[PDB]
């Protein structure tokens, strides 16, 4: 690694923090300034190989770098100023925990000896962000700059990865000193608690369960995000089938023959089937969580749980599993396939009789639509974008409907081309995560698949694609409603309307508000689709148009999700039928 | 008060709190929808004198709320969901912490048996507010909520206002009860220690250490927003000249022979003088912030000061005064001004000298602006909107250069004119603010002047102005940067740009983005202003134009608030001359 200083020169200590995100590997940050953080973007502009993405308000700043980090498998970066741009933040942060992204997330402070005299711009962030990250750091001396930021990545992307958050003082960064680069990390807990490699003694008694099952089930998450390959092959050697969370999709070849899709909520009924009626649940990297659970007891009641997570406070938390190890996944995957590859012949596995019995259910209970007249269905829409990308693109997506009808209608070959807010479900996501995944992946369609509703919320962000000149490709899916509440309003709420209606009630029918006036704003080329027929050339056009591009689609705003199972139920309370429609 | 709900019938918990928030008086909310606050959205549609203003993202939502608190002496009142709808409201929260702005925010919850287990869109939001509000609560039982309620308002209007939040988990807004409104409230320590009508012990050697000094001067803040007519009349009693602070500009009229304007790091030099210089400091209502203190044993080192605050741990916090009075304001200067008009012949004042003294300062230094050619001066701009609306406007800002010359070059008349983020100096805060103020005071001209940096940042609510048909002027001063930061990027870093520029670097001489097209794709009425000679005409028609107006106006960037004390300084100090010019 070669310095931009001399080994025994000060410098300042934003000039050291910047350094040590050279160090760790840092090609990007997403960094809004102010008062508070002027150093460190002073320090910025002399480093030659950090890019700065300046986003127009901070909740773009970190979800853009939650888009860099879900779309790569590398940490994000953000950085903010004291107060205001803090607590900006603080959704992102939020959001990365509960889907477990990697992020470090620095701030600018009010210098030390006033930290609680409620100084300008002071918040104590530090405080409020306990709760709602992985760890957090104070920093107390520009001694400790070098061995904070080190921990603060490790700690963000070992483990259950998760977002990490340092408060820099004002006279830190400006306190000049010689940084020591070979500080060891004080670490002593969390690293003891590390996971081991798993050992044979657990691996071939999952086999043995393996073998001696009628009816087993993959139930795969997010935590198989790095272990696609692993997974691949042990479907090629057990060929059991393979239900996914809307955290883990693409895992598993969404257009293969022996995927059952997602599984949960507005999962497929056959996925649900398979798990409701499986003896053998194999949960790889997913959390239980209660979307996809429904009622506890009624999940997978009959079957047989083998749960590997990378948590230990996972292990056993909503469901008890009979059998679970500790670690990850991909190592236990790789010992596993070495156990089915030995001892192949000596297990002549077959699993027909249940991979039949699933293939009868995908027929009587496919995933499927109406088409009205000449309106145009999202889900659609969704099936033509997939045709016409060839499945390869990498998709964000906003929060309701839309985010569903992304999850079901289009086909992930890879990980990390689906970036979704699942845990926390925040709304904005779509357009700054499409912005971090573009700009850490310069070559690929980068398509966010968005609502009305959650578009807006970021819409100031449009200013960020045009001035970076990213080739972001914006799919609106304009239905004029918060539709997702609109469907719950619409099935346990006789249709009662409370205010989810965005459009304008004095021109009631008229499209409102002009999203193409937004994006020419900011000099982005819009167009927008109405009939069904122009949707196959419309999409072609956002593709083909180099740079960004918005396409405003226009969809009847009485449909529904499906299927449906309400909260807290069960397989048998599965809504398979309905709209909002006569 | 006439209820919905006869005396002995049972209803669900979300109708029960909007009764609480009908029989505190609300009219207004700003409420935006999701999954775990619907019932109380249901419960709202069935409310008759209870008006939702739906915003378009709910940090606009808070800010909305701030804005009517501000400008009104109500408390603000805000609704959000659950996770992603809760964090955004921290920014509002922070901010009404330190600005001192009465605020009820509610947020729905996941269902009490799920907290703690990461669930659906779940956040420990009583955790993360906890240190960014005056007090807050999670709901535990149906039981609790007409108790809650108004120990939540009473608590955010009480003493020194603040923020408090009422964390709301679903079933409780489903649980059917029979609510009971006559439930003492558990606030026995707040309450006890709630300050006593000043009595004239104290009062009179006020009035005392007043006619023995040569030197008074009136540190006036947000303390005395209720105040104006007690202040007014003390002043013709006294004759003792008025420096005020950010918060408390129009607690004395700006356009007055005795008011000395604004003190502080931007405040003008004359008032600056006559603090650095007096011999007794009467600070009435503020905080000793560092902002006007500056260097705190040079700030009024050869004063008597005298310290009235409702806030016990406000006195002595960062100067320690000479004589002290803990109570209402309002109260103390009742109290004084009987004393001066009883003794009123037996004292006869006269601070001519003094006030001469000063009069000779505000000649050498006032406030100045150069005009360039044909550019329009942002300063200019501020005095001809100030001579048009006659100085009666209710006037919103963002923060930055075009914050504090919204503050030095409009004259405020009244107290709630102007409302501003002081404390946090949050960006975006502007234009919902306006939407507040605007829904809290329908026939009143207001209008926002704002930033393009922080105009941008919640431009999404130009959507919430129109639907909502509120007449919001919108004085937008376009200098294509983040100018406060350029400022000391100017005079501190050798004006080495580090992420500044808000524009494109492509077409660096094209205004971006284009401000009219954001309104248009809202339906509202823009025009763009360059040349001064057109901006008397233009800010004319902005006013005269029905509803919401958008009027961009462009100005030079390298202009420089003035004059400026730097950071942690002294009155010798002061920066009187200078841009980021030639
Ligand atoms: C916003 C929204 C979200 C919805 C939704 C509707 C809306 C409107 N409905 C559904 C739905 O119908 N179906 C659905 O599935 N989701 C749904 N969700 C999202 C849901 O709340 C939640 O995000 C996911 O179900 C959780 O994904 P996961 O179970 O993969 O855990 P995830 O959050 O991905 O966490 C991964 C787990 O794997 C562990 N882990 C990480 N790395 C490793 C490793 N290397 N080795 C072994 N363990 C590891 C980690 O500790 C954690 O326990
Ligand atoms: C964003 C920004 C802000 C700037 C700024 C530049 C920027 C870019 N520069 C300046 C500047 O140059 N000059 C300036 O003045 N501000 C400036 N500020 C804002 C400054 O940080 C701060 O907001 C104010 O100085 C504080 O106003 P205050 O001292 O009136 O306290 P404030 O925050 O209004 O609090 C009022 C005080 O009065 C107390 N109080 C409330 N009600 C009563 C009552 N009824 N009776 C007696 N006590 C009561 C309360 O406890 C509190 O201690
Ligand atoms: C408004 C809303 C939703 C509607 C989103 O509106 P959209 O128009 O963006 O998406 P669509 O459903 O119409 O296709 S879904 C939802 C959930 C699942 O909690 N919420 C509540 C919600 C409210 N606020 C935020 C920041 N995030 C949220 N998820
Ligand atoms: C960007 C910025 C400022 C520039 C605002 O840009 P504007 O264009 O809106 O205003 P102007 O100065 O050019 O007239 S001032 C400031 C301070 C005083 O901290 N910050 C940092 C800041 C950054 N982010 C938020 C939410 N609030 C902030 N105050
Ligand atoms: C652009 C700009 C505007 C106003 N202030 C500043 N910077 C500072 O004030 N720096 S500072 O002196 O260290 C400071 C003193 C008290 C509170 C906060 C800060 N601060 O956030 O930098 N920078
Ligand atoms: C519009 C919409 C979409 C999805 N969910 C919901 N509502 C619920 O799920 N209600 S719920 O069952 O009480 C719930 C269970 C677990 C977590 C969170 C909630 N919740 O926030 O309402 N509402
Ligand atoms: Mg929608
Ligand atoms: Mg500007």
């Amino acid at each position: 690694f070669i310095s931009r200083f001399a080994p025994d020169q000060p410098r300042k200590g934003a000039d050291i923090l910047v350094e040590a995100l050279e160090r760790q590997g840092v090609e990007t940050v997403f960094a809004y300034p102010g008062g508070a953080s002027m150093e460190i973007h002073q320090a910025l502009t002399r480093s030659s190989s950090i890019r700065n993405v300046l986003p127009r308000h901070e909740q773009g700043g970190v979800f853009a770098a939650e888009g860099y980090a879900r779309s790569s498998g590398k940490p994000g970066i953000c950085i903010a100023t004291s107060g205001p741009g803090a607590t900006n933040l603080v959704s992102g942060l939020a959001d990365a925990l509960l889907d477990s992204v990697p992020l470090v997330a620095i701030t600018g402070q009010v210098p030390r000896r006033m930290i609680g005299t409620d100084a300008f711009q002071e918040t104590p962030i530090v405080e409020v962000t306990r709760s709602i990250t992985k760890h957090n750091y104070l920093v107390m001396d520009v001694e400790d700059i070098p061995r904070i930021i080190e921990e603060a990545f490790f700690l963000a992307t070992s483990g259950r990865p998760g977002p990490v958050l340092v408060d820099v003082p004002k006279d830190i960064q400006q306190q000049l000193a010689i940084p020591n680069w070979e500080q060891a990390m004080r670490l002593p807990g969390y690293m003891s608690r590390m996971p081991k490699p798993p050992e044979d003694s657990h691996l071939e008694q999952i086999v043995r369960l393996i073998s001696e099952s009628k009816k087993p089930v993959l139930y795969v998450g997010g935590g198989c995000l790095n272990s696609s390959d692993e997974l691949g092959r042990f479907v090629e050697l057990t060929g059991i089938p393979v239900a996914t969370t809307l955290m883990g999709l693409g895992s598993y070849p969404c257009d293969d023959e022996l995927s059952l899709h997602m599984l949960g909520m507005h999962g497929t009924v056959y996925a649900n089937y398979a798990v409701e009626h499986s003896d053998l649940l194999l949960a790889f990297g997913v959390r239980f969580d209660d979307r996809v659970t429904g009622k506890l007891e009624a999940f997978a009641s009959r079957a047989k749980i083998v749960h590997i997570d990378i948590d230990s406070a996972e292990i056993g938390k909503n469901k008890t599993p009979h059998v679970s190890v500790c670690g990850d996944v991909k190592l236990a995957l790789q010992g596993m396939n070495k156990v089915l590859e030995n001892r192949a012949e000596e297990l002549k596995l077959d699993f027909g009789v249940w991979r039949n019995e699933l293939n009868v259910q995908k027929q009587k209970f496919p995933l499927s639509f109406k088409t009205f007249g000449e309106a145009i269905p999202p889900q659609y829409a969704i099936k033509v974008l997939d045709e016409l990308t060839d499945g390869k693109a990498i998709i964000s997506t906003g929060v309701g409907q839309h985010q569903m009808w992304a999850a079901q209608f289009y086909n992930y070959k890879k990980p990390r081309q689906w970036l979704s807010s699942g845990g926390l479900g925040a709304m904005g996501f779509g357009l700054p995560a499409a912005i971090g995944a573009s700009v850490a992946n310069p070559d690929a369609i980068v398509v966010d698949i968005d609502g009305d509703g959650s578009f807006i919320m970021n819409v100031q962000e449009l200013a960020t694609i045009r001035v970076e000149n990213l080739p972001v490709k914006v799919l609106l899916l304009n239905n004029q409603h918060l539709g997702m509440v609109m469907q719950w309003e619409d099935r346990f709420y006789k249709a009662n309307r409370a205010h989810t209606f965005l459009g304008d009630p004095a021109q009631e029918d008229e499209i409102f508000p002009n999203m193409l006036l937004f994006a020419a704003a900011c000099g982005i080329p819009a167009a927008r689709v109405t009939k069904k027929a122009d949707l196959r050339e419309a999409i072609q056009t956002m593709l083909d148009t180099p740079g960004p591009y918005l396409l405003d689609v226009i969809c009847p705003h009485q449909e529904h999700v499906l299927p449906m199972i309400p909260s807290g139920g069960t397989f048998n309370d599965v809504i398979t039928e309905g709209d909002g429609r006569i």
